[PDB]
């Protein structure tokens, strides 16, 4: 029987940032078909993302929705997080081009503008986050994997964990919840909207990633949605995962588990309840 393959998408209109796209369609889409961008850490690529989290690719077929897979070929396979054009709403670099895959997809599958999430894992999730604080016209729902605060590298020469200014991924810059509300308005000047439902996964044990960022990430985003802890889940949803729930739980959750390193590994169930997909 025939069945779905990541391919390479060759042409899908303006790419500022001359990334890859690669796309996982299945076989029967969902009427409006939903869409979800999954984006790799640094090192990694689009194939070796579709890899990394094994239970995505079946989701999809489960579900009809459809899995975009950008890919960076620049600076150490990582995500632009530091240009003011990927930082910026309709500035340029990587995240323009994401948004245009995204556009490309919602344009030849008539899939569901209102239904566009994205998730990621380390350069990954800190893109997530960018693409929530300056297109959250286009984004609904975002699950960032041991990540970085949006704007935490701004002005950084590069995004790598390689670069010599590395006070964000060793956990050295502490911001207060208002400055880095302030940061994510820096995403798109005037912007007085809604910004799509924010999901983050730490590790206490990341050697790459400082978990001091976690905290960072949850005084952005309570700030942001104006909301505090509301309650505690223990062992959710696996043993050490520790879920706290801000305000109703209609905007921000997060995830510190104990003992994990760099990267959370995605839990496909917990994203995918997050974006209302199932
Ligand atoms: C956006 O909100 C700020 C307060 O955060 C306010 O000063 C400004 O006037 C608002 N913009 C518009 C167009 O109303």
């Amino acid at each position: 029987h025939h069945h779905a393959t990541l391919s390479q998408v060759l042409d899908f209109g303006n790419n500022p940032g001359d990334n890859e796209m690669w796309i996982y369609v299945p076989d029967q889409l969902a009427a409006n078909p939903a869409v979800i961008v999954a984006l790799h850490g640094c090192l990694g690529s689009a194939e070796g993302y579709y890899s990394e989290v094994q239970d995505l690719p079946p989701a999809a077929d489960e579900n009809g929705f459809i899995l975009v897979y950008p890919g960076s070929n620049d600076d150490f396979h990582c995500w632009d997080v530091a240009t003011a054009e990927s930082l910026t709403h309709d500035g340029g670099s990587d995240s323009r081009s994401i948004v245009n895959m995204v556009q490309y997809t919602l344009d030849k599958y008539s899939g569901d503008s209102s239904k566009v999430f994205t998730t990621g894992s380390s350069s990954g999730a800190m893109m997530s986050l960018v693409l929530a604080a300056a297109y959250p016209d286009v984004f609904s729902g975002v699950a960032a994997y041991s990540g970085v605060p949006y704007g935490c590298l701004r002005g950084s020469p590069g995004s790598s964990p390689f670069t010599a200014d590395q006070a964000c991924a060793n956990g050295e810059v502490s911001r207060t919840a208002q400055e880095w509300k302030d940061e994510v308005k820096m995403a798109w000047p005037g912007y007085n909207g809604t910004y799509p439902k924010v999901q983050v996964w730490h590790g206490t044990a990341d050697s790459v990633i400082s978990p001091n960022n976690f905290d960072e990430e949850v005084k952005q985003w309570s700030a942001v949605f104006g909301v505090n802890v509301t309650k505690e889940e223990q062992d959710s949803p696996l043993d050490g995962y520790t879920r706290s729930i801000f305000g109703d739980g209609s905007h921000f959750e997060a995830y510190l588990a104990e003992g994990v390193g760099h990267v959370v590994p995605t839990q496909v169930d917990s994203t995918l309840r997050w974006f209302g997909l199932i």
